[PDB]
């Protein structure tokens, strides 16, 4: 509240987020953007995160996922997203099915569109950035914002795009890289899944893992195939009017600094590291706070479903 701390990529940005909260930017969630401390994010976004849980949303979407009639579950739509494959993780399927070499990473030729995106819409800086952990933790969590967005409008942007992106990326709405209170890699993931189960209109823990999952293959297709997820994110937060300011602060230099200094041996690693974290997870290391009590969310599944049968 007193003094200010800087923010976004390299936490060198300052100023243009508190402007852009008087002009229509609801991603943001820090009640004070401009003088709060790294730790204090953290604190804000569990706090707010827990509020935002909506126990009756959630374990609705899971009875209906479960137990829904042909028709519920249509007008629901979590079957048909659970069926889903987006277009970035199908092109990388379909070359791992097919290659000779399957361990490689995958050869990737950016269109025309996407390399006038990187000639025309990215900063031309060298990058010199002493701590990467936080960069490559901010990929981690992004493409899993852009998977699940991915998957929730069946590969068709909306107007809607660059909000479910920003919501479900701490280092956006919260401007959270730090995440961790006081691996890293398991608490993105938790945290991923947290915010799918608290923000977005499809609210299923099955949802969010195959996002995760997805995220998994990205990383496993290498540098250049992130680099194709990384340009489809920066051009749907560029081109709205708002929301362009999470380009200027993070996804601007995140984006010209992973093509020119992110390491194939550090994302490869890191698709490993996930997947070991991911398979080591279940509904038992998902938590809120409920009106106060810690439940995880199969708790609160059971104890839904015993009143279903109850009333059946």
């Amino acid at each position: 509240g007193i003094l200010k701390t800087k923010y976004g990529f390299d936490n060198l940005y300052d100023t243009v987020i508190s402007v852009s909260t008087s002009n229509g930017n609801d991603i943001n969630e820090l009640d004070d953007p401009e003088h709060t401390d790294a730790n204090d994010r953290v604190i804000e976004r569990l706090r707010k995160e827990n509020l935002k849980f909506d126990p009756e949303y959630y374990v609705s979407e899971y009875m209906t996922h479960k137990y829904g009639n042909e028709e519920d579950l249509e007008i629901n739509g979590i079957k048909e997203l659970l069926k889903f494959t987006p277009s970035i993780v199908k092109q990388y399927l379909q070359w791992y099915k097919d290659s000779t070499n399957p361990n490689l990473v995958m050869p990737i030729e950016f269109t025309d569109e996407e390399q006038k995106q990187m000639q025309d819409n990215l900063p031309k800086k060298s990058y010199l950035v002493e701590d990467i952990k936080p960069l490559y933790v901010t990929i981690l969590s992004v493409l899993f914002s852009y998977v699940f967005e991915q998957i929730e409008n069946e590969g068709t942007h909306t107007t809607e795009s660059a909000w479910t992106m920003g919501k479900l990326c701490p280092q956006i709405s919260f401007l959270d890289q730090q995440l961790k209170q006081v691996s890293l890699i398991k608490i993105a993931i938790i945290t991923g899944i947290r915010r799918a189960l608290s923000y977005p209109l499809h609210r299923n823990y099955d949802l969010a893992m195959k996002a995760w999952t997805f995220v998994y293959y990205i990383l496993r297709g290498g540098k250049r195939l992130v680099i194709r997820a990384l340009l489809d994110i920066h051009e749907t937060f560029r081109f709205h009017d708002v929301y362009y300011v999470y380009d200027k602060v993070l996804l601007d230099d995140l984006t010209a600094w992973f093509i020119s200094q992110g390491s194939e041996n550090v994302i490869r690693s890191l698709a490993l590291e996930m997947r070991k974290e991911q398979e080591s997870l279940s509904k038992q290391d998902i938590e809120f706070e409920c009106i106060w009590e810690t439940l995880n969310i199969r708790e609160m599944e059971i104890l839904a479903e015993s009143e279903y049968r109850e009333q059946q």
